[PDB]
C-alpha cells in the first residue's frame, strides 16, 4: 500500500518510533518518503548483490534474509519478504535494531542525504497526532 504522510506518522507513532534512540517522529516519516515514496512494496537492487526492501528500504546484506545475497548476516532475523507487508510492524521492529547499531539513522542513505539537517518536524506538522 501507499501511505499518506499523516497516516504513516500515526502508524509509526503507534509503533513507538517517535524519539526512538533519539530520533523524533519526523525523521522517520521523512526517511520513508525519500526511501520508498511511502510504498510498502518498494524494492531496489544494489551493486553488491543486495536488495533494499519496503517502506524503509531495509538492506538484505546486513539486516534481512532474502536467500540471494552474499555475505548476508540477517541481523534482524527476518525474511526480507515479510518487510513487504502492508502492515509496517516487521519493518519498524527491524528499523529499531538498525538505528541501535551504533550509527543512528545514517544507514538510511535517503534520510542521510535529503532529511538530515532539514526541519523534519515539518513532516508531522498538521497531523495532530
Ligand atoms: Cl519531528
Ligand atoms: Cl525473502
Ligand atoms: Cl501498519
Ligand atoms: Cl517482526
Ligand atoms: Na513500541
Ligand atoms: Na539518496
Amino acid at each position: 500500500k501507499v501511505f499518506g504522510r499523516c497516516e504513516l506518522a500515526a502508524a509509526m507513532k503507534r509503533h513507538g518510533l517517535d524519539n526512538y534512540r533519539g530520533y523524533s517522529l519526523g525523521n522517520w516519516v521523512c526517511a520513508a518518503k525519500f526511501e520508498s515514496n511511502f510504498n510498502t512494496q518498494a524494492t531496489n537492487r544494489n551493486t553488491d548483490g543486495s536488495t533494499d526492501y519496503g517502506i524503509l528500504q531495509i538492506n538484505s546484506r546486513w539486516w534481512c534474509n532474502d536467500g540471494r545475497t552474499p555475505g548476508s548476516r540477517n541481523l534482524c532475523n527476518i525474511p526480507c519478504s515479510a518487510l513487504l507487508s502492508s502492515d509496517i510492524t516487521a519493518s519498524v521492529n527491524c528499523a529499531k535494531k538498525i538505528v541501535s547499531d551504533g550509527n543512528g539513522m545514517n544507514a538510511w542513505v535517503a534520510w542521510r542525504n535529503r532529511c538530515k539537517g532539514t526541519d523534519v518536524q515539518a513532516w508531522i506538522r498538521g497531523c495532530r497526532l
